[PDB]
């Protein structure tokens, strides 16, 4: 047991690569995780929207079908 | 034959009395066919006015359901 | 004075035609009159009917409008 | 220096301890950005449902009102 010293140095190196492994492998997760996040806030966003002009326009539809059934009931 | 102008004479006032009776007659038939030819003239106007205002109603309506559609298809 | 019954005898004459004129004057009138009459229960049946499919389409027209109506407003 | 053996160990625990921390932080965000995307999934099904369902009323909203303009253009 005269090395050791060696022993807990090559034990040493071994867990820094796995260290820097995991870091590159978190990091590299984070970012993907970070962009797929940003392209679901823009597909919401335009959901969004689109439900909206959607709706607004079944507004104005509603209002012409009531214009076209006073139209048709002052003939009955 | 003694009384020829007697039988003349009688028969003279029976022909008067049967136009007399014919003139009242074709009169009063006159002015109740007048009188519903005028409810007539009556009757068709109003049916003509009806109409128009009827296809009036239905141009307007038209114009109605057309606004509607657009509205409506814009957003399909 | 030798000649009244030559008198009455010309005047009877003058007088019938002018009968037999009002006759021909009025049977002529009246079948006119009789003819446009029924013309107009022509017209007036005619315009009746118009009327009466006018309001029916009108009907039809109201019951789509209320379902196009239903439709849309389950959408707002 | 007899005692570089000292510092080479209390600068490795120093280490560790920055290490651990970095893990717990990491994960912790990886959760974190984890159930967001989860959540965000949600969203986006729900709204895609919801324009689809949106646009098949809006196509039902049309074919009434084609049938309301066919009705109604025959009485023009």
């Amino acid at each position: 047991g005269s090395m050791g010293l060696s022993r807990v140095y090559s034990k040493l190196y071994k867990e820094a690569e796995k260290i820097k492994k995991w870091k590159v492998s978190t990091e590299a997760e984070l970012r993907q995780k970070e962009s797929k996040l940003q392209e679901n806030r823009k597909i919401i966003e335009a959901q969004r929207k689109a439900i909206q002009e959607l709706q607004f326009g079944n507004e104005k539809v509603s209002l012409k079908l009531e214009e076209g059934i006073q139209e048709n009931k002052d003939l009955i």
